[PDB]
């Protein structure tokens, strides 16, 4: 689509669960992006500890706690969503008509 909406309420219960999903694939993506380096950080230090000519470890301190404090606010979101799917779909399931 050209433009995107704001609230996903007006959206149906079928497409509503289609929002979190995607948004989830991201909330997790940006997570695996920080995790891939999360541990690489420690390595990004030694690299400087011996070859700081390519960077400084003092510049990996505000980044580490960031990747450790982010991974939290990240995964957390990657949870609510993965749990929202049910908290949302529940609406569909609820609505039945055997």
């Amino acid at each position: 689509g050209p433009h995107m909406t704001e609230d996903f309420s007006h959206l149906p219960p079928e497409q509503q669960r289609k929002r979190l999903q995607q948004q989830l694939e991201e909330r997790s993506r940006e997570l695996q992006k920080e995790v891939d380096q999360r541990e690489a950080l420690k390595k990004m230090k030694d690299v400087y500890e011996k070859t700081p000519q390519m960077g400084d470890p003092a510049s990996l301190e505000p980044q580490i706690a960031e990747t450790l404090s982010n991974i939290e606010r990240l995964k957390l979101e990657v949870q609510k969503y993965e749990a929202w799917l049910a908290e949302a779909e529940s609406r569909v399931l609820s609505n039945r008509g055997d």
